[PDB]
């Protein structure tokens, strides 16, 4: 079920959503909320500022260049 | 092409999805994967714990109100 | 608004979009990219490299099993 709405919001309601995209995706909002976990496959790039709540887990660190683990 | 499923699967198949959406998004589900890789523009806020499988890298980290490039 | 596209785009503009996944969402494509903030209100796992290009904030870093609060 998709709903299109006056006011201007469009609802997609179902058990899973598949989107198969060959190229790309682009979500241009400014700001994307995700009510549960996210899992990301292969990599990240964040342009602003991030906080974690939470703590993170890393194998290693690259701080303003320089290593975490070892230096 | 957009498919709606009995049994409750919502599939989207093209090349390219974009998503232009004035306001907000926000998806509501347990468990997003995105199977590629992600960028963000502006910033990001998790609230739960998050492992990176691989090396991260940033400009600095500020642990429990603590810089590390500086500690 | 949703259109279909001869060419290959799959264009969704609105005020809001609103997912209810009651089990899961999949986004299968190369590379996936928001260009606002992201809020992820569960955990993050991320399988490769990942860059923050300002600083990250987190209560606590566990980098190669090490604590870096109270390393
Ligand atoms: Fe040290
Ligand atoms: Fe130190
Ligand atoms: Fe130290
Ligand atoms: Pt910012
Ligand atoms: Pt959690
Ligand atoms: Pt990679």
């Amino acid at each position: 079920r998709i709903r299109l709405t006056k006011d201007g919001r469009c609802i997609i309601t179902c058990k899973t959503v598949e989107v198969y995209a060959d190229e790309s995706m682009t979500v241009d909002t400014p700001r994307t909320t995700f009510t549960g976990d996210v899992e990301i496959q292969k990599g990240l790039g964040v342009k602003g500022k991030s906080q974690f709540d939470s703590n993170i887990t890393a194998p290693d660190a690259i701080i303003n260049g320089k290593s975490t683990d070892k230096h």
